[PDB]
């Protein structure tokens, strides 16, 4: 790894660095640093690694085996554009150091692991990833979590909620895009049209290429365009693009969230994830099978859609995840695919030339860890290919219709609906996650652990201010 | 309703000067509903015939195209409504159906006769006793918000620790309060609901009822009164007239009661601890030497009852509030076992266990039951018990709240469901034992089934929940 | 029990008695209740007793095993003053239906199973028990326990704090006795003089015969003298002085608390406790082997100042009735008696006539359990005549004089310093307890954990405002 | 090291504080650990009971006049424990016989001053000092603590 040390100390020397902040990723997906005085780095502290207390990550070390190890990639790393003094951010690996391997519990282990396992197979030589993350900018958050009380309220100068209230001594300027109506009203009633424009600014100051920028259709809502890359690095990015966001959001003094479902009745964020495997430069997700598509390409969809049910304890893995999975908001609730349809799980999207062919996977949220997400989608796919998996036939009605009858009778599996659920059904079904080692067993039995008492306990115990409108009075 | 009884309840009513006629019937979900007639205006033929109403309002009844009904009253256990300003005496009723002249089968009221009749005419049994504990709160706020952009309750109480630190009248804080998990049973006055509690007894006697014990309980605005063992019909009327009774007493007093099953995170919740025996031919039919002073009778009841116990789930607690109760550690049963002098297990074999006395007592249910639904449910999974002979297993003696999830799965133990979701699920997956003699007709089942995803899954499956504020809105 | 019955029912029945309130203590000494509609009592639900969970107080039972019963004790009943509605008051015991004995975790059978022991080896026929309960009125309690911020604040129109303050639109009516002053001034200075008097009345009003009345030296505090009693008796009306007196306070608006240290550089709050043993009618503290004693007196405070250090976990059962034993308070910190000497633990009152020949011993506070405290002295004063125990000789000096030198060089055992030496001696030394069963040792197990879990375990564990003075800026 | 009785707020189970006095590579259960990475040049060992209320000063001294007699004495540092030591009962501690830190600084004094010979070698710490220290240490955090009244006194004891 000493090909990178000398040109990264290089590139350190002339950005005139005092900080290096060294960013991994736990399972839940929270990005965590480190920051190393940079007078104090020697060329063997990268060959070496960065101790850490890896029993502080729920999931990963207990305290008697606590101590691990950073192995710094030297890819992508920049610039922290907002650190008062020069820091460098570098991802890292994590490595185990009882078993003198990468660390099976390390969500960009497996990332890795998985996009090495379709090089592996020789189904496809690249997997290239794009996320779209619509996310939410507020003003203010005030949360209560408390014995007698449970208590959110996110604010936003945009919000319905605001149409009456008096600001800067009574001062109302009215201008407010409606609920689900922020697509794409110009300013002034898009309040975020600098915010945005300059979250743009700074993601292409950590290499980050863009393209289209706008509101979204909910009230405090944006999304960014951000370039198709593979497997890890599209996750990298991810990462990356949410810390700009979020911070971008601070400096301003305002408070962002890629967060599932922050409003009741109005549009959820997506991780509208693009996917295609290539293999010596052909798109193997091209043909004409299906509307520009090959049979390959539908094959791992028939994948994809098939462990969905279980898939989604991956991709939407907070219970808040749910309340999104809830029809009539761009939002799928049914598993299928459909061209030019947002009702559907699956989206073909218009262009599709034999170079830009591609799924659109519109059910994650950003609430997943971008690493495991991505990776288990992928061995998901592959599963397809190699059982050759029929993706049963396109639905081009508008889903959200006739709910109760229509799907019991004919209809096909949808999206579960709790947390709990999406963990059964993955629990009872991971071969292909287990093939080759890319998710062991004793990482999926630690996530599971994990995210039942982070996510399900929590939510299946604390009371909601609902069962108070309808049941206090039982 | 017999003329025999419809003059004297006039009499009844010249001699105590009434001057309003409150009929009052349970829909489907547990609301006790009324109208009010104007005395002198009531013909004995109403009474027979009944009462018009609007039952298209009603989810899970009729709609608008057919919403014509009546209300029939049954001359029971009426009583003298000690609140209102003017002297009025309320009534039960069932819902008659005219479309097709039969007690409406979605009645709760009616299925519970209904319950109660298909036993005495199989034989097994000639009256089935009830008898619940419903653990309530007495509360002095509670403060709700629904929107857009903020979901938020708050229910505040003098005794609670969030007011340790409070200032009141004039910043004078009292001191004295119960821990969390205190109530049980510190004296005055740390209780402040020694009199509330004692005027609440009062009233339950005023309206027919009679009581034996009254605590506060172990949650820190908590409280319970003993009440007596009742037929089926019977015990579910007076569970309405006392859940009533303190609403509208701590409602005198300037409070706010509840008996829903989970109001404070990390304290007790409320229980409906339900008490059940059969006798016939005035023998106690659960009461044997087979076990510990209970019959094979009983014991395959139990079978019954803790083989279609996820099932029965569904309308014994049926609120989704319901499930964050039924976690351990707080007295509540999520393991589906039996034995004596345990509060661990689903169901409990009380100490005493006399001849007269033995019994089971059911720790799972809930106030936010419909008790009508509930207690008829429960006594037709126990006579598929009866009659299928279903063996109970295995008593557990241990603590069920410290079995690991390993002890839990690897030792095939039913645990209850853990939300209402999978306890319909199951409930329409095994819903056999219920349709014996129409007692729930299967147009019931499904309108129970629409009903309870509509109120409560689909509002709680997609109203986002504050603490997914503090795991989530981070990512 | 079938006597009583009866007549009990016939005195409900003409007190218009609605409401019977079944009253018992927990290890920790409070006072729980449970109150029955009358109508619903027969004859027979007194002998078989009250069933009830006792699963719910810390040191009895575990849930597996949660049933018990309450043995109603029909002695000392009264008429409850303050419910609304009718109740009479009943004592009762636990009653173990496992063992099918009286319960060997029930403080009230404890002081049973000692008062008997007492008449079993023949040393004497009773043991009289006199408390004077210190306590305090304040008009407000304040608290906080929370992760960031512990707090206190008591309030009283009488403290040295409100010399300066505004009440009632800015009136403020002086006279105020200083630290330490309150005893005796009159009124107005002594604001209290109707709440104590009043006091005195309902105490009569619940069948207890009292004497004295007065302020203490302390800014709200008070103590009403109350008649000598057999050991149970003793206890039993210790329970009911406490209940007046917090209600009466309480129906007044205000607050009371006997718990030993309230204020800083106050005087804390004493159980003064009066004993004497007698058999056929002769007081056998009498003699003239000292001060109008006898040997065999002295040889009971020889077993009690010996085993001390340890009765100390039973009668200061807190961690702030150590803050109490503090010098210069009237709290005695040193282990021995003295004539007219209120430095010393032991105090012999000037009285002594061969009818009041007694000691008093100053070192409990109310924070006791009054039955187990009671109970382990008379224990420990057995064990004294039994090995005709030493108590060593007098020390007529004021004992708050030199502290450092005097202790150590010359002078004898002190009360321990914390709740948790008090433990530790009392495990270390228990056979004066386990005779005859009286503190079997389970229930002694049942109350160290319980105790250090309550008590010592927050205490060590809770960080406190006087570290924040100190160490903040360390 | 821990010469506050604050910091025995903080040597309570659980928050990666040693309670329990043994030495373990990778634990952070216990009082010593042994650092992964353990090169020549980096041989060490790390205390995790000291706080910094210790006078840094005295805290370094002691803790070098305590290892020099551990290698004048050849004494045994017994067994490691490659356990999770939170995870030990109150039976686990007694009856295995497993030397746990001290609870309060009063009795850290007195463990002390019934200790002091190993610090006295050479006249480092001469005795009129010690004397000067335990008579400090108890004025200013001892007997303090142990006589002013706790908030959480008022949460268990007010209502007796």
């Amino acid at each position: 790894s000493e090909s990178k040390i000398k040109e990264f100390f290089e590139f350190c020397k002339e950005n005139e660095v005092e900080f290096v902040d060294f960013r991994f990723s736990d399972i839940k997906g929270t990005w965590n640093h480190i920051a190393y005085s940079f007078g104090a780095l020697t060329h063997g502290m990268l060959k070496e690694g960065i101790p850490f207390d890896a029993s502080c990550f729920k999931g990963w070390q207990g305290i008697e085996h606590s101590d691990m190890i950073l192995t710094p990639d030297l890819v992508r790393y920049f610039i922290d554009p907002f650190s008062a003094d020069v820091s460098v951010v570098v991802f890292c690996d994590v490595y185990d150091v009882y078993k003198n391997q990468p660390y099976e519990k390390c969500p960009r282990s497996i990332a890795k692991k998985a996009l090495q396992h379709l090089k592996d197979s020789g189904l496809g030589d690249v997997a290239y990833f794009g996320a779209e993350n619509e996310f939410f900018i507020f003003d203010s958050i005030k949360i209560k979590d408390a014995s007698n009380s449970q208590y959110y309220e996110v604010d936003s100068e945009e919000g319905e909620w605001n149409r009456d209230r008096s600001f800067e001594n009574g001062v109302n300027f009215g201008h407010r895009p409606g609920k689900q109506g922020g697509y794409m009203p110009v300013p002034p009633t898009d309040t975020m049209m600098d915010i945005r424009t300059e979250i743009v600014k700074v993601l292409n100051q950590v290499g980050l290429e863009t393209f289209v920028v706008h509101h979204e259709v909910a009230q405090a809502q944006g999304e960014v365009g951000v370039k198709f890359g593979d497997l890890v690095e599209a996750a990298d990015n991810v990462q990356k693009l949410k810390y700009v966001v979020k911070m971008v959001a601070h400096l301003n003094g305002k408070t962002a969230t890629f967060m599932p479902k922050p409003l009741y009745g109005d549009n959820g964020s997506g991780m509208h994830t693009h996917v295609s495997v290539w293999k010596n430069n052909e798109n193997l997700f091209s043909g004409e099978t299906y509307k520009g598509l090959s049979e390959f390409a539908l094959h791992f969809l028939g994948g994809v859609l098939r462990h969905a049910r279980g898939l989604a304890a991956f991709t939407n893995a907070s219970t808040n995840s749910y309340k999104r999975l809830i029809p009539g908001y761009e939002a799928p609730s049914i598993l299928t695919y459909s061209a030019n349809n947002r009702s559907a799980s699956v989206r073909i999207p218009y262009g599709i030339s034999k170079n830009s062919a591609r799924f659109e996977f519109r059910f994650p949220d950003s609430s997943s860890n971008p690493y495991l997400a991505f990776a288990a989608i992928l061995m998901a796919g592959m599963d397809g290919v190699k059982n050759k998996i029929d993706p049963g036939e396109a639905m081009d009605i508008n889903l959200f219709k006739l709910t109760l009858d229509e799907i019991r009778e004919k209809g096909i599996k949808q999206m579960p609906h709790t947390l709990r659920r999406s963990l059964e059904e993955m629990l009872a079904d991971k071969q292909y996650l287990k093939e080759s080692q890319v998710f062991s067993e004793e990482f999926i039995q630690a996530y599971q652990s994990l995210k039942f008492n982070a996510e399900v306990f929590p939510w299946e115990s604390k009371p909601h201010p609902f069962e108070f409108i309808t049941t206090y009075s039982c």
